């Protein structure tokens, strides 16, 4: 209580300032009521509801879900292990004010383990509120779903994109864009504008890139041919990669169209499902949502997040039933109150 408090190291994006391990008392710069305890050069955050000017006080639990939920992957967090009672926390700080991505490496340290094994862990948010995680393996998690710009799961699947391994022909002729159409892996990425070298710049590795060879540039009658004349499966894994790293960079693209509108919040503070809705929206009917989905992209600069669901359900496309599943996802955050309304 706490067990090996003094183990492992940390992760520390600020510093306090003759060797002393007599306990040292700092504030963090910028944020109210964090107030560190240095000892043995380790930081310590404590919590009592009684007042003193050595502690903070008792922090408000966030609303965040632990099992379900993100954290944006543009703040910085604090990550630790502890413990607490009756109007007493006493935490050591193992990541202070650092990236989700320094979070997950740092975490995953062999050094670590003991003291993240043994106590209570939690995030301290840059709103001061925190989630307790119920074991290092939850957090850990919780972490790695904050990283992504989109579910990729929830992208890939049935209800939305779809996934093929294998190589595919989207269309035909009565086109319906025929000769613009090339093979396919995955969900959705296509060659027929693509070189091994243009894979290899979006990071794709060279076994993936060299795998494809044949298939890139290919389209129409050539691509069809193509696939059906010599087909090529790519393993889960593979396939998994090459989409995910394709989907980032459309993301990319829909985070740039959403932060350049200015409207007082980025991308990065809508929740995961929202920014999956959009995002899956976009891949269907195209990137710049002003024009290939206006109603939805009104509701979305307007903020109106009620209204945002009721857009998605009621968009006619012949498309409909994902339009609605893209809005439960919405209305999914509206009711964990990831959405806040006016």
């Amino acid at each position: 209580v706490p067990a090996f408090l003094f183990s492992g190291s940390t992760l520390s994006s600020y510093r306090p300032n003759i060797t002393i391990a007599l306990p040292h008392y700092v504030d963090l710069p910028g944020r109210s009521n964090f107030k560190l305890m240095y000892i043995m050069g380790f930081p310590i955050d404590t919590e009592m509801e009684k007042d003193s000017e050595y502690s903070n006080k008792i922090r408000q639990e966030s609303k965040i879900s632990k099992t379900e939920g993100t954290v944006s992957y543009e703040q910085k967090i604090t990550v630790e292990t502890g413990q607490e009672k009756d109007g007493v926390k006493v935490y050591r700080v193992m990541v202070l004010e650092g990236t989700i991505a320094e979070s997950i490496e740092h975490l995953d340290k062999k050094e670590n383990e003991d003291i993240l094994n043994n106590n209570r862990n939690r995030i301290v948010l840059a709103d001061n509120t925190v989630i307790n995680f119920d074991n290092i393996s939850q957090l850990k998690e919780f972490l790695r779903r904050s990283v992504n710009i989109v579910d990729h799961d929830i992208f890939s699947s049935n209800g939305f994109e779809g996934f093929n391994p294998t190589s595919h022909f989207p269309s035909n002729p009565s086109s319906d864009y025929f000769n613009s159409t090339g093979v396919t892996f995955g969900s959705g990425v296509a060659l027929g504008q693509r070189s091994k070298q243009d894979l290899l710049n979006d990071g794709v590795p060279q076994y993936i890139a060299d795998r494809l060879d044949g298939y890139y540039m290919l389209r129409g009658k050539e691509a069809y041919d193509k696939v059906r004349t010599a087909p090529l499966t790519l393993s889960d894994n593979e396939a998994h990669l090459l989409s995910n790293i394709y989907i980032d960079k459309f993301s990319h693209k829909i985070e740039g169209l959403f932060n350049d509108a200015n409207i007082g919040l980025r991308f990065s503070d809508l929740p995961l499902r929202t920014r999956t809705a959009l995002v899956s929206i976009g891949y269907q009917k195209g990137f710049k949502l002003s024009r290939t989905a206006p109603t939805v992209w009104n509701k979305v600069i307007a903020k109106d997040w009620n209204g945002l669901v009721n857009a998605f359900n009621n968009i006619v496309d012949g498309m409909s039933d994902r339009r609605k599943r893209e809005g439960a996802l919405v209305q999914k955050d509206i009711d964990s109150g990831l959405l806040k309304l006016e």
